[PDB]
């Protein structure tokens, strides 16, 4: 599914990712952008053989199972492909750990990269929130 950007800001409004951890719900929509383009299906391999799933492009070498990603772990006990369901739950549940991990939206590269300093609350202008 591709969402479109106030469709998204209103379902990780209402699964409670704004202002989880402090970051603001402008900036869970700016990393989706980047990340993911808002497609749930969106998936992308790494250079060390792990895959980034969904609209938070969450990675199989921690965070979820795709069954070929050795040395894995699941942290989130969720197989990868529950990142890619037109519901987002799985992914937001899994982001709210990630983001509690100790580097906060750090983890996020495109967030990092393209997100922070930035105006993120233009990501949600015009929102009926
Ligand atoms: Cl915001
Ligand atoms: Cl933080
Ligand atoms: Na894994």
């Amino acid at each position: 599914k591709v969402f479109g950007r106030c469709e998204l800001a209103a379902a990780m409004k209402r699964h409670g990712l704004d202002n989880y951890r402090g970051y603001s719900l402008g900036n869970w929509v700016c990393a989706a952008k980047f990340e993911s383009n808002f497609n749930t299906q969106a998936t992308n391999r790494n250079t060390d053989g792990s895959t980034d799933y969904g609209i938070l492009q969450i990675n199989s070498r921690w965070w979820c199972n795709d069954g070929r990603t050795p040395g894995s772990r699941n942290l989130c006990n969720i197989p990868c492909s529950a990142l890619l369901s037109s519901d987002i739950t799985a992914s937001v549940n899994c982001a709210k750990k990630i983001v509690s991990d100790g580097n906060g939206m750090n983890a996020w590269v495109a967030w990092r990269n393209r997100c922070k300093g930035t105006d993120v609350q233009a990501w949600i202008r015009g929102c009926r929130l």
